[PDB]
Order: C-alpha cells, then sequence, then structure tokens
C-alpha cells in the first residue's frame, strides 16, 4: 500500500493500514478512538493534498460542499478534532451530538467492532462535554478558519439532543441553539439515537412537528435579536443562519415514515439525515450479547431503501443527507441515485482509516466517468 503509486503525511502512506489492522485486532475500540483524537489534537494526522473535482461538488440549499463526503455525528462529539478530520479530505463534519450539560454517557464497555462484517454496535449514550464547552471548541475552530484560507469553504454542522434526565426535549434543543447556533452552518436535530430512553418517541408526527417549529423559531429569534450587534451574527462558513436538518432512525414502519414526511413538507425542514443506527440486526454472532445501535455494512441496504422511501414520500422536495454503510464509491453512488445529495461516513473511517476520504473520492469520480454523468448533481435521484 505504497502511496507513491497513486511521505508520512500522505493518508495512503503504507504504515497506516498496518497500524490499523493491528489496532482492530488487539486494541479496545474506545482506546483506538482516543488515540485518533490525540493525533488530531496535535495536528499530526496525515492530510489530503488534492484539489477536489469540481464535477463532484454538491449543495443543499446555499451549503456548497466542495466534495460529497463528510464525517457523521458521534465521531468528534466535542469538536476537538475538526481541522484534522476535515484535512483528511472531507468537505464537512457534524460535531456532537451535544447536550446542554455534559454527560459521561452509559457505562463501559459500550462500543464493539466486528471487522469481518465491517459493523459496529454502540450504546454510548451522548457522551459529551456539554454545549457550553463544545461551543468554546467550535469558536476556536472558527477563529482558525478565519485565518486559514484552506478551510474557508469547509462546513461544520452541529447535532443537538437532550440530556438523559431532561423531561421536555425542546428546552434542551433551544438551549443549544441559543449558545452554539451562531457558529453552526446547520443544526441536526437528533430524535433517533437508540441509547437515550424515550428519545425516538419524538419521531411521532405531532411531537416532531412541534420540535421542528420550535427549533426554527429559536433560530429565527437568535437572528431578530442580534443582527444589529456590532459583531457579525453568523460566525460560520455560510455567513447565514443555520439550516435545520432532522436525523431519523431506520426502525420505523411505513405509516410512521409517511406521517413524518408530511410533517417535513409542512414545516419546511431543510434536509433529512437518513439514517441513524438500527436495532433490528440479529445475525452478527459477536454482537449477540450486546446492547445498542448497529452501524456499518449491515446497515447499507436498510438505509438505502429508507432513502428511496422518504425521497418519494416527500415528493423529492426535501434534500437528503445519506448515512449508513457507505464504504466505496459504488456505495456512495447508490445513495445519491437513491435520492441523497451528500454522504456521511463513520464506519468507513473506522475500518479504512486515514485513506478513507482520498480513496472513496477517487472511486466516485471514476464511477461518474464510467457511468457517463457530467457531474454528481445529475445523478441525484436518478434511480427514480
Ligand atoms: C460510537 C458511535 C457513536 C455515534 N454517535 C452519534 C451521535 O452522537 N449522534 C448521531 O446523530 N449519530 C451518532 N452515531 C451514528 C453515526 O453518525 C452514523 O449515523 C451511523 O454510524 C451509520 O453510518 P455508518 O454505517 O457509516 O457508520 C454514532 C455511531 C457510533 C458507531
Ligand atoms: C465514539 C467512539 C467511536 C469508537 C470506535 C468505533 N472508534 C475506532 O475504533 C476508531 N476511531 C478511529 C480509528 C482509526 C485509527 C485509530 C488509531 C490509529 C493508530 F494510529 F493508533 F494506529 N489508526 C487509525 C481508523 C482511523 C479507529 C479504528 N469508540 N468511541
Ligand atoms: O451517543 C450515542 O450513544 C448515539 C447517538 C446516536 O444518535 N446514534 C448512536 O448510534 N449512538
Amino acid at each position: 500500500h505504497h502511496h507513491a503509486e497513486n511521505e508520512s503525511y500522505n493518508p495512503e502512506f503504507f504504515l497506516y493500514d498496518i497500524f490499523l489492522k493491528f489496532c482492530l485486532k488487539y486494541i479496545d475500540g474506545e482506546i483506538c478512538h482516543d488515540l485518533f483524537l490525540l493525533l488530531g489534537k496535535y495536528n499530526i494526522l496525515p492530510y489530503d493534498t488534492s484539489n477536489d473535482s469540481i464535477y463532484a461538488c454538491t449543495n443543499i440549499k446555499h451549503l456548497d460542499f466542495i466534495n460529497p463526503f463528510g464525517v457523521a455525528a458521534g465521531f468528534d462529539k466535542n469538536g476537538v478534532c475538526i481541522d484534522s478530520i476535515l484535512k483528511l479530505g472531507f468537505s464537512f463534519i457534524e460535531i456532537g451530538t451535544i447536550t446542554p450539560r455534559g454527560q459521561t454517557g452509559n457505562a463501559k464497555p459500550r462500543i464493539f467492532r466486528d471487522v469481518e462484517s465491517r459493523s459496529i454496535i454502540n450504546s454510548c449514550g451522548f457522551n459529551n462535554m456539554g454545549c457550553d464547552k463544545v461551543t468554546e471548541n467550535l469558536i476556536l475552530f472558527r477563529k482558525r478558519q478565519e485565518e486559514d484560507k484552506l478551510l474557508s469553504k469547509h462546513i461544520v454542522g452541529v447535532s443537538i439532543g437532550k440530556n438523559k434526565d431532561t423531561v421536555n426535549i425542546v428546552d434542551d434543543l433551544k438551549y443549544c441553539i441559543n449558545k452554539i447556533g451562531r457558529y453552526a452552518d446547520y443544526i441536526a436535530i437528533n430524535v433517533s439515537s437508540p441509547n437515550t430512553p424515550g428519545l425516538r418517541d419524538n419521531q411521532e408526527a405531532g411531537k416532531l412537528k412541534n420540535i421542528i417549529l420550535s427549533v426554527k423559531e429559536e433560530i429565527d429569534n437568535l437572528e431578530k435579536n442580534n443582527i444589529m450587534n456590532d459583531e457579525f451574527l453568523w460566525f460560520n462558513t455560510t455567513k447565514k443562519k443555520p439550516l435545520v436538518f432532522v436525523k431519523l432512525a431506520p426502525d420505523l414502519n411505513q405509516e410512521q415514515k409517511k406521517e413524518i414526511a408530511d410533517v417535513l413538507l409542512e414545516t419546511n425542514i431543510d434536509g433529512m439525515i437518513i439514517s441513524n443506527t438500527t436495532t433490528q440486526i440479529n445475525d452478527i454472532k459477536s454482537f449477540e450479547n450486546k446492547k445498542g445501535g448497529v452501524s456499518g455494512a449491515k446497515l447499507k441496504d436498510i438505509s438505502t431503501k429508507f432513502i428511496c422511501e422518504m425521497y418519494n414520500y416527500t415528493n423529492k422536495q426535501i434534500p437528503i443527507i445519506a448515512s449508513g454503510g457507505i464504504f466505496s464509491g459504488l456505495d456512495a453512488l447508490e445513495k445519491i441515485e437513491a435520492g441523497a445529495s451528500v454522504c456521511q461516513l463513520y464506519s468507513c473511517l473506522v475500518f479504512n482509516g486515514m485513506k478513507s476520504a482520498v480513496q472513496i473520492k477517487r472511486e466516485l469520480n471514476h464511477l461518474l466517468y464510467q457511468r457517463g454523468y457530467y457531474n454528481l448533481k445529475e445523478a441525484i435521484g436518478r434511480k427514480h
């Protein structure tokens, strides 16, 4: 895997795969992740030195993604590794999920990998330093961005959720908006983690509608009450108020999916993230003892079908962010042709490591060539 065919700051430098195979075999998952974050904290991760193809750029409303690959929520929960993760070759990252107060999360061990099936199962429970500290972390990023031209088009979304013991989710969502919203290019509303009791209940149509409208109202009030401030309000990439996405769980029946789509149309959500982890996977022997949501290759078909379903149920009016089992350029094109405008990676970064973005971007470009597309946007929804 000598990178020279396509030194150490190259994401495909041959030692990374060697270290990763060893880590995946012998080293606890959460310790591997700590080591990754530590390398990123000290800016010693490798970095991608390519200009991305202009023919694989994509957008959701005014968000102009330089390429179609971001890192999904839950990878940099605290926003401590934003620059270094982006510089691996990703166009955006969704930090969080954050909650108003910090939490250490559910008890360990709580994360388990299965290399054979390229799957993960987790019961993390929203481990994060809390909205106020993560807001300081994001502000530090936004200040570095302001000075580094190389980062000026990269996007940062923030996933928001509730503390375990909070009764009304809306209170926690509004708290996060008023503290971190002005530094976000978009807000992702997390009503789909399987590891916070009762959170998924908020996918019910009536509750979801009130959640979306409350979040939009709070963002709109943030603007109204602060535009005239001397310091410009939107200290983000877009220089506009954050868009609002909802992240949905794949474990829903067809009637729930249809009622949610009706709500998304009425409330004018800006995007839907399809999807979070699933609790409906049984045939992973090494996970049989274990609690939580499953990610990875065994989630691919489930979530791709879910994209097709919500694209049609929303009559193609709500942009889609794809999450679930994306590893290859083929996987990515299947999500886009199913309806997605943009892809998020998580398991691919765990199992393929530092080369994840370089490799998948290369694979997608070649496929767009072979398939005869002029650009990526032409492929969106072409399955339908
Ligand atoms: C350890 C772990 C923590 C996660 N934490 C979050 C989270 O905090 N918020 C969220 O919206 N999704 C979270 N996810 C889900 C991912 O963002 C992603 O939606 C999911 O893993 C499916 O994508 P993949 O198959 O590419 O891994 C987490 C996933 C894992 C494995
Ligand atoms: C929230 C959460 C997620 C997790 C688990 C699922 N994350 C991981 O397994 C993980 N994350 C990052 C890595 C990579 C890495 C890590 C270390 C090294 C080395 F340099 F040390 F070799 N190389 C490569 C893949 C790049 C891995 C294997 N736990 N908790
Ligand atoms: O923090 C977690 O446990 C978590 C959140 C989420 O949204 N999805 C997930 O799989 N885990």
